[PDB]
């Protein structure tokens, strides 16, 4: 499921290696399709790999999952961190054990060998507004989700998109602050629902972690609210389009993260493979969408970047 045509030598010699994926929370679409991802990765290579997270989206949970895989001496971890200070510790424990750590959208991380970004998290998020600010008319108030408010990538979204915002349609505004609604979509439920009675007016939502989409295109639906009420944020079309394709939620978009999944995991051999003076700036995986990789800050040389996301309201996905 994830296209390995061009690819490279994350290879040899002769040894398989422990790799777990940790993610954060084991339950909804996104982290299904990593999982194709990961498995694929061990049908191709043969290493003991595999996904595990929280039965639901906890700081604590994943701490917790990283410190078993401290206990088992596994050889590396891949990581996609709910939240980026509560799992710092652990990681920095995991290092001193010889443990290679991979990070993934938390590109303010430290303790990691190697970090990587889907894309510029900047940008992204602008062209989430780029498109909200369309639907409203560049007018109305809005508001705007994160999962936990130290997800680093989706903040990095939501101030990349207020950015645009302020600069590109001034008479918009926060009708209030972030939602954090935690990756579960009931929850993105109520809280807008609830900002939606506090803040009538409000006519714009921006969701940057996926299952808003879902409870966003939810709320639509239920009451009101098509036409009136504008969507645009990351999403599936697994969890979202029939929302779509009924009016109720306006723009999507995202990336593979069964291609994440899988690059992570090349990454963690190449350093377990110690050819660490290879992951480096123009490096390619041959995978779509990490062809050719960035290193933008001088500071962070092993912050990597990842190329390119994907627009919907043409749903040829899965």
């Amino acid at each position: 499921t994830s296209k390995i045509n061009k690819e490279l030598i994350t290879t040899a010699n002769d040894k398989k290696y422990t790799i777990a994926t940790v993610v954060k929370v084991d339950g909804i679409a996104w982290f299904d399709r990593m999982r194709d991802g990961v498995d694929q990765f061990k049908a191709d290579t043969g290493n003991d790999v595999w996904m595990v997270g929280p039965s639901q989206a906890d700081a604590a949970a994943q701490v917790q999952i990283v410190e078993n895989l401290i206990a088992q001496g596994v050889d590396a971890i891949a990581i996609v961190p709910f939240s980026v200070e509560a799992v710092e510790p652990v990681l920095k424990k995991a290092r001193e054990r010889g443990i290679v750590v991979i990070s993934h959208e938390a590109s303010n991380i430290q303790n990691v060998d190697y970090d990587i970004e889907a894309f510029d998290n900047k940008a992204y998020g602008a062209n989430l507004m780029k498109e909200l600010g369309k639907s409203m008319g560049g007018k109305g108030k809005y508001v705007t989700t994160v999962g936990s408010l130290t997800s680093k990538s989706q903040m990095e979204w939501i101030d990349g998109a207020v950015e645009y915002q302020k600069a590109n349609f001034p008479e918009m505004s926060e009708a209030t602050g972030r939602l954090e609604t935690y990756d579960d979509a009931n929850t993105d439920y109520n809280k807008l629902k609830e900002a939606m009675t506090a803040y009538p007016d409000i006519t714009g939502i921006l969701g940057a972690p996926m299952p808003t989409s879902a409870g966003a295109g939810r709320l639509i639906a239920e009451g009101g609210l098509k036409g009136k009420v504008f969507f645009a944020g990351t999403g599936l079309v697994s969890v979202a389009g029939e929302y779509i394709k009924n009016d109720d939620v306006q723009y999507i978009q995202f990336w593979d993260p069964a291609v994440a999944g899988y690059a992570m995991n090349m990454l963690a051999v190449a350093a377990l493979e110690k050819k660490n003076d290879q992951i480096k700036a123009g490096l390619n995986l041959g995978l779509p969408g990490y062809e050719s990789l960035l290193a933008p800050d001088a500071a962070k040389p092993n912050l990597l970047y990842g190329a390119g996301w994907v627009g919907v309201t043409k749903e040829n996905m899965d």
